[PDB]
């Protein structure tokens, strides 16, 4: 054990900041008409590019790499939607002050786009999270920890290969959050507000997935395109979810 090495080691929070992926661009073609077909296909394309960066992020995520390859794949598949809309809400909060849905720098949604996307209510749900970020003045530190917790929010009804190791890393990250919001009195209130917001993601993600699975099934009739990345994810996720094999983890309720 090195006295120096231990003192110079980055806190998990600092590591989260270092590994956070750079903002990804959607490659949105502004010359094409803003119809549901084009906007949804474009969002799905963006989703793909983002998931590729998410996997690289999870690969170097403290504690995550120590999980069986099998569990890592499962966790990612189960949570990809949760991480997507949560990151969406964050960028919207930071770069727009929650005035718009900042899917990407080249793709910012206003009320109009929301209507044209044919998923207006789902957009309102995600936007409502951003509004909360404003009311709470959420910090980037709290954000990164919470995003990690979401990665570990849905598991197999029966469990992962290394259930013990998983509950460990999870509990450690929860503790990391407690420490953040403490930097008590208003600390306990803060922590509960954040865990309560994390739980609320499940009903939101449930509705987002329902529409995702629907548009996936009717992809041809709707003319909605999906990148191989998402085809790969949804193909395997959809049946597990509809089979009741996905188990949501809550803090309350
Ligand atoms: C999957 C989805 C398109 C892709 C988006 C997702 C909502 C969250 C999200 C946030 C992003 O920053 C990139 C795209 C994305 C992952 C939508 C919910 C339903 C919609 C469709 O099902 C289109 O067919």
């Amino acid at each position: 054990l090195s006295t120096i090495s231990r003192a110079l080691t980055p806190s998990p929070v600092m590591v989260l900041e270092n590994i956070e992926p750079e903002i990804v661009y959607a490659g949105y073609d502004s010359s094409k008409p803003d119809t549901a077909e084009n906007l949804l296909s474009t969002l799905n394309r963006l989703a793909g590019k983002q998931m590729i960066q998410v996997v690289k992020w999870a690969k170097v995520l403290p504690g995550f790499k120590n999980l069986p390859l099998e569990d890592q794949i499962t966790l990612i598949q189960y949570s990809w939607m949760s991480l997507s809309s949560f990151a969406l809400s964050w960028r919207s909060y930071k770069h727009t002050n929650s005035q718009f849905l900042y899917f990407a720098p080249d793709l910012v949604f206003n009320e109009e786009k929301m209507h044209q996307s044919a998923m207006y209510e789902l957009c309102q749900g995600m936007h409502q999270i951003s509004l909360q970020f404003v009311r709470l003045q959420l910090t980037f530190e709290e954000y990164t920890i919470m995003k990690v917790l979401l990665l570990l929010s849905t598991i197999p009804k029966d469990g992962l290969k290394s259930q013990a190791a998983f509950e460990e890393m999870r509990t450690n990250y929860i503790k990391e959050l407690r420490k953040m919001v403490t930097k008590s009195g208003q600390s306990w209130q803060r922590f509960y507000q954040l865990t309560k917001l994390l739980d609320s993601m499940h009903d939101l993600v449930s509705d987002l997935l329902e529409f995702c699975f629907y548009t996936f099934r009717e992809s041809h009739a709707l003319k909605v395109e999906f990148p191989a990345m998402l085809v790969e994810i949804i193909s395997d996720q959809l049946p597990k979810v509809e089979s009741g094999n996905a188990k949501p983890l809550y803090f309350h309720r």
